[PDB]
């Protein structure tokens, strides 16, 4: 009877030539640091507690490939710490002088540059889930603000 | 008391003679499909594992309709492929030979010409939430790239 | 003295005319089904065990009704299984010819089309837990992946 | 190394003289109110349920400026209704005998005449949110089609 | 070997110079209350099942501040009501003559100004945990509809 | 059959001949950087906090080049700032004393005299994202008003 228009949908998607493929909820997912305090961030050198975020490999296939790096990339915060993301919220209201690392499963930050892959986890048939922590890192003072950060990833498979 | 030019705020609806109202999060929505691998649409009329999506309906009347049909409206992949959507990213780094389906509550594809509705469903007063899902549609051997597309609705209230 | 900007927080709720409320536990919630074996899933029409959940219904006034159904509405598998729901999870990775059924309070599968109510159950005053149980249907023989699914459910009073 | 013209980029903001300072994010943001139907709206007065959103402040320094409200600006749909925004998207296809009421904090309805600033609010150091919510008014018979709508604002420190 | 493309993660979080941190469980959280009967919110006053949310305090020292409080910034739903929020869902289908009301550790409903503090509780290094309510409450005869609203919180630390 | 004249449609592109293309999203894009105060930039070499934005490439084929940079060109402020964009929307009301800084993903600023390339990233196939960041330079005492800037950029495939 009634017909109304309603509204519209947006799919959003990728095909990939790769041994596995990255979860709908990988893609583009948001990590919840909390709060931090300057007393923490005390000095250059300092970090805080990490918070974990996964990356689920999805329809994985052992025979095409048996390992899975992540190489991440973004804005670093200086030359000299090419491993610490830059904030980039807004134009006023950032935290200055304090950045954001990412750790792979070895504990070891990682470099922002899109090439340095992380550590490789060997995969099984189906779903794979690489463990990755995030934390903050202070290159000095650290200044009260909001400390948001934004990085893309890429994986390889061996 | 300074007084400082802040900036604008654009504010976006409709007013419609209908049963039901479409909620504010399904009149525009993002499904997120992920990543598929090309072996997973390595021929024609195969199809990949689907994702979910729902259109709300608001201040719903049973005492002026009690069923209710969705059909969507896009740009069809091919004149024989009619349930298929095509991509619609941008001129280049689109996948090739591949789609974007949508299936209603029954698991049928729905054709995108605006005019095929859904099975209807019953509503009860208040809200009502309409299952969708949303699957990738090889028309031969897929091709990598990114997958985008969109697609209008219209609800029909019986 | 040291005022900070904490955070945010989201109260979900809804208000209805009816002699029972869902509990805020049973509004929404997520069924662990587990691990299953596709040597238990080798044939149309093979099911696996059975997995109980709960609709909890509180402040039940049985002068206004004294029996309590409900319906489930999702998407079906195929149009010749209207009562096993189809996978939704994500583009990749899924587990193919195979779903979930809902059975009602009587062990019988309920049709998914949000119109067909499960077996009444007498209701006395206050808090009132409806059983229902869960399970997986093979429609063939089923391939390994992610078996996840989502429904969702109204409640009728006489 | 073969170079490519790529395009241009556009950036837009401001420098103010003030306590606090727009988040990039209020600064220019689209408030999707949904769909409501002409039964909600059948005569003089009747509102539509509100639709929330947010102004963030960052930066803030109490030290300057304590309190801040914000006025609204824009074009009222008539001349006893100076609190109404009057619906403009394009010279056909728009609702009749609707607006949009922005209602500050306290629940009121804002004056759009640029002057009149909503109930102050206390604010602390760092990043500061103001709650405002949006609803359609009726000034008669609602008709259905378009509702879209545009206000600018303006924030006062004291 | 074979690289592709994978996502994209957005870290969110927020330095502070305060004797606490709130917790990322705590920034931002969904308070489920579920389903209210509006035979409970027959007239003014009447008020619903209160159900708990918590706000969690990481790395807390003792010495800077020894107590914390709360304070919370929603629109509120009338001038008489300033300590009863105001439903945010969409434009249509939401419930009217009912709010949210955040109840205090001393049952005491708080003021959604922003500046009208919670009863200040005594701190513990290291996790501390600050319990509040949330209820409905009815400023007249309930409608049946969607009951859903939000609310920024500060806290001070003293 | 009525037929009635409708319009015009222009399309805009470009061909080129690269490893890569510039998607429809990043040819031609608005960053809204926000606000910010003069207290923030009150002498010269004083920063705001930066505001990121992506150049997204398409259809990335690593047999042709492994390796992607971005110029800019604009305006500069002055001869003594050569990396700072000067501001441009009109005859009054931009502010002085300020300019755009454009930020490699290394965190270093761009000179924008359209040949200084930033730092290379390595290319996947498919879809390649090089990230950036704009912030505010003061080069003394920043007056308050209009600071849109502009520039174009060009890609370099080695």
């Amino acid at each position: 009877a009634t017909t109304v228009n309603g509204g519209t949908v947006h799919f959003k998607g990728e095909v990939v030539n790769a041994a596995c493929a990255v979860d709908a909820g990988s893609v583009d997912q948001t990590v919840q640091l909390g709060q931090v305090r300057t007393a923490s961030l005390a000095q250059e050198g300092a970090t805080s507690s990490a918070v974990g975020f996964n990356i689920q490999l999805n329809d994985c296939d052992t025979n095409v490939a048996s390992k899975a790096a992540v190489a991440f990339l973004g804005t670093a915060i200086d030359a000299g710490h090419t491993n610490v993301l830059a904030l980039q919220s807004s134009a006023a209201g950032s935290a200055t002088n304090v950045g954001v690392q990412i750790l792979d499963r070895t504990g070891a930050a990682l470099t922002l540059d899109g090439a340095t892959f992380s550590s490789e986890t060997t995969l099984n048939n189906g779903t794979n889930t690489i463990p990755f922590q995030a934390r903050y890192f202070a290159t000095g003072a650290a200044t009260p603000g909001a400390a948001n950060a934004d990085a893309t990833f890429k994986v390889q498979y061996q």
